[PDB]
């Protein structure tokens, strides 16, 4: 196990920054992920034979959709890497192990549809899981892959440490349900502003890990404008697809998902920066000061969307 992964100089440098884009070379993304684990965790955390076999089974069970794809998984894992590297001593060995795997797995077997469209379609998964429908499925898919012959990357953990990591991964994945983020951020807001926030309180850590997961999940709004803008097309390609499918069930969908209402996208993006993205990275910056560069980048991209509306581009 004296085999390190190395990246070219430019990647080796930019991968440490929050705004890093992992590039269009699909075949470099596994090595980028392993590189991040080795540096975040240790070269010993995982048996490389098993990690590599886990990664490629995880890749396979992500679909060919415009946004909720294998690129998203690795992109979300890189944001978590940057958060963990910039907050060295606040996280247990198990939490670093668990959260990078949770980020890679967080959207397993996503089809490009919201929990809402599964409910109105009456998809079988909506009957199996009444809330956080896709997220419970994503955690299901994660456990399934972990139990394949030769895929159990945690094998060398004790029974209770193994229970702790699957529990970290379950809550981390469930927290990527944006419906739950509002209450979670509201509670974290009050806890930090009445001084009751306490990182030795497990139920507090849980909330703070959940906010990190939302932050990593939304990290496209924290990239340089050209990456943010080009990722928005992919996000809206899924939204408009779901809108089309709503119209096939005989329901006018929200404007956000109606491809006849593209003109409304810039204003809809302001709503999302102001209601979701800026509050998210604000509370995270208050709790984890060194994640400020995510808040600053998000503010720069809000400004870029205001300029789009003003016709300046
Ligand atoms: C009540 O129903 C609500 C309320 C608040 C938010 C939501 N959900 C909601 O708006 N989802 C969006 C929209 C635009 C987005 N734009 C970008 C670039 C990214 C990364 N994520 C987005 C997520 C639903
Ligand atoms: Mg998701
Ligand atoms: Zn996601």
């Amino acid at each position: 196990g004296l085999m390190q992964f190395t990246l070219p100089v430019r990647l080796c440098k930019e991968i440490e920054l929050f705004h890093f884009d992992i590039g269009p070379f699909e075949n470099m993304w596994p090595g980028i992920f392993v590189y991040m684990v080795h540096r975040s965790c240790g070269t010993s955390c995982f048996e490389l034979e098993k990690l590599c076999r886990f990664i490629m089974s995880v890749k396979k069970n992500y679909r060919r959709v415009p946004y909720h794809n294998w690129k998203h998984a690795v992109t979300v894992a890189h944001c978590m890497y940057a958060i963990l590297q910039n907050n060295h001593t606040l996280f247990t060995d198990l939490e670093r192990k668990g959260l990078l795997i949770a980020c890679l797995c967080h959207d397993l077997d996503h089809r490009g549809f919201s929990n809402s469209y599964l409910q109105k379609f009456d998809h079988p998964l909506a009957a199996l899981y009444s809330t956080s429908t896709m997220e419970q499925h994503h955690f299901s898919q994660t456990v399934s892959i972990l139990q394949l012959e030769g895929h159990n990357i945690f094998s060398t953990l004790s029974s209770s440490e193994y229970e702790q990591v699957l529990e970290i991964i379950r809550k981390a994945i469930i927290a990527t349900d944006l419906a739950l983020y509002f209450g979670n951020r509201k509670q974290l807001e009050e806890m930090y502003q009445t001084g009751s926030l306490n990182l030795n309180n497990q139920s507090h850590r849980d909330r703070v890990i959940g906010l990190m997961m939302t932050a990593c999940d939304l990290c496209s709004v924290t990239k340089l404008w050209p990456v943010t803008k080009l990722t928005a097309n992919d996000i809206y390609a899924e939204f408009w697809a779901e809108g089309d499918e709503m119209k096939k069930l005989g329901i006018q969908p929200i404007p956000m998902m109606d491809r006849d209402k593209k003109d409304e996208v810039p204003q809809g993006q302001l709503g999302f920066y102001n209601a979701v993205a800026i509050p998210c990275y604000t509370t995270l910056t208050q709790i984890l000061p060194p994640t400020e560069p995510l808040l600053k980048a998000c503010r720069d991209n809000l400004s870029q969307w205001e300029k789009v509306i003003r016709g300046e581009e």
